[PDB]
């Protein structure tokens, strides 16, 4: 997290996702009386680009913070647009470093897959130890939406994937016995990729975490209860996940949303399948719990229980989002 | 590296190259006699199936250990090929667990890219402390080769690829000055791909490490000179790699190969960049020094140095195989 982030091209692939770039260029520039003559901290700043929109809205000082040699990086670009005076490029760790001053507000890109991963977020909410009461954050909130789906070809894939594990004389091996397992470990990898919503069984539970008012140990366990009511006669092979962040600004609020039904992002959006399959009619409810605990890889185990209470008909799986299946 | 190999979607993806798997299966089996009552270890067994062949040759106790989760994997496999008896797994690092017995032969795959990357060699030579004088290693020893090759395609993708970092207004920030940096990290970046042999410009130089001689500490630094003798008359623009590895046994000697002159393998070939390419006339030497250092992340630090001895122009690059461009 701290080595990857140190490369140049990993900062060019992230900033040409268009609606990453432009979403947060409108939203600080549409906001520009927000930040004209304030004091802006930039948390996890990379290249700096968002240091240097609050620039472009007439930031008085901006602190720049970055872990990764990519703050060397950062410090060539201030030096050479001119703004040495205006953006303050401070390499370390937010938790770390000191700032000689309180903030009008605080600037990031936290968001990983499923909004939670990569646990950038409690550094965000970690640096409002830096924020004025008057202060605001950009983004200021983030919905997580989940919605159950319908999707044969995907869940036979796991199946197929395995179907290596059924030779009984693999060079004189028999390796059947392990089939079970692989099929197994397929079914634990959250999927990141895009879909049509014509999979969608039912209308979005939304989850929002308020910036503003939540605490860094509020995201080491997320507990997400749901109640769906099912829209379509079938089976549901798991649920769908993706984000939307508000930036609430005085003028205007501005969306970036990683939604199925707006143009992709390179956040894509994930599933995760249930271990198996529910029948669900249309007018059943399908309810449960969908439990995010924090782990040591920086990221997060996802419990998933769902049952159809029409028919009592239950299943659930536990997924790793540090190992996902990148399908697109 | 102990967390990776826990993967059956890993394992799967290695035992389906051939040539691999194919290789070694032929390389014990027409030298059985030299495991025949026998007592084996098998370091990094993964699977297991390197065991299973052991077996199959009329082993009479083979050891498989395994420091990752893969060999509750294998425990399954064994019970269930019957083997119990004659294959024993050891869940550990082979440095920290005990045999019982001093053992005949040891049999591994430990090669990773350009051989040394992953530095599971060092493993496979310290269990020799395991082996009686009488014993033999599979593999007994291995070749890297190097040579010189002319590739502007793969010369100029460099530059063309930070060409992102040209634009003096993404959004009203000049990117420009990060455009010689952004070069300069792709130039240190492997190149993990094949190629057709028309591009070695001068027959490969060969090193060679007897695994039956070699010490753990041989490979913390490796150092290669090369003097080139130039059949083609162009720029070089860096130095390809490639390794073999030769199961000498009683029998007979078995090549597996990663030549660019035979089949494919998930090992591909590796090409460094030179940061700027030397003109060479056939006939001129090219002469330097290729020097592997190893590092905390378990892979090298690459430093090229070549001359051509007729005009003194001089080329060089420092490379990390920690990240390499996988290029095919
Ligand atoms: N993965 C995403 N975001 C998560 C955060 C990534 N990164 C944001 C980079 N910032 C930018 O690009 N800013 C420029 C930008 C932003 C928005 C639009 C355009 C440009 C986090 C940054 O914090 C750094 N750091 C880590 N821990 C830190 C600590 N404790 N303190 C201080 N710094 C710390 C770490 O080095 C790194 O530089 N985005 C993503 C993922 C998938 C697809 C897509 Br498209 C986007
Ligand atoms: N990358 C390669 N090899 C490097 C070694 C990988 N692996 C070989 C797996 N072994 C097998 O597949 N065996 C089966 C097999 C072998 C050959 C042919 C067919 C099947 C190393 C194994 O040691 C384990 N381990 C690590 N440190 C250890 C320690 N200190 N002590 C004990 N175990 C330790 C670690 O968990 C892991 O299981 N091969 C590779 C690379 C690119 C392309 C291609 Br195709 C192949």
């Amino acid at each position: 997290y701290f080595q990857f982030y140190g490369y140049l091209s990993q900062q060019q692939n992230m900033m040409q996702d268009y609606v990453r770039t432009g979403t947060y260029q409108r939203a600080i520039l549409q906001n520009h009386t927000d930040f004209k003559d304030k004091i802006v901290l930039d948390v996890g700043c990379g290249s700096g680009i968002l240091s240097f929109f609050a620039a472009q809205a007439g930031a008085r000082k901006i602190y720049a913070v970055e872990a990764s040699t990519m703050a060397q990086h950062a410090e060539v670009l201030v030096k050479s647009n001119n703004l040495t005076d205006r953006i303050v490029v401070i390499p370390g760790k937010v938790e770390e470093v000191s700032l000689p001053e309180q903030v009008d507000i605080i600037i990031s890109e936290p968001m990983g897959y499923m909004l939670f991963n990569e646990r950038m977020l409690e550094s965000y909410l970690h640096a409002k130890k830096y924020l004025k009461p008057s202060g605001n954050m950009f983004p200021t909130i983030g919905d997580v939406h989940l919605a159950p789906f319908t999707d044969e070809q995907l869940y036979m894939e796991q199946f197929t994937k395995a179907n290596f594990w059924y030779q009984p004389s693999f060079h004189g091996v028999d390796l059947s016995a392990l089939r079970g397992a692989a099929v197994d470990e397929y079914f634990r990898q959250p999927v990141v990729d895009t879909f049509d919503i014509r999979i969608l069984m039912a209308k979005s539970v939304k989850y929002t975490v308020n910036f503003l008012e939540a605490k860094e140990g509020d995201l080491h366990r997320i507990e997400i209860p749901f109640k769906f009511h099912m829209l379509h006669s079938g089976l549901v092979h798991g649920l769908a996940f993706w984000f939307d962040v508000a930036f609430i600004g005085s003028i205007m609020t501005v969306w970036l949303s990683t939604a199925p039904t707006e143009p992709l992002t390179h956040w894509y959006q994930v599933r995760c399948l249930f271990q198996s399959p529910l029948f669900a009619k249309a007018g059943d409810t399908l309810s449960g719990t969908c439990l995010l605990i924090a782990n040591k890889r920086q990221s997060y185990d996802i419990s998933i229980v769902a049952q159809v209470d029409q028919t009592g008909s239950k299943s659930s799986n536990l997924l790793d989002l540090k190992n996902p299946f990148f399908r697109y």
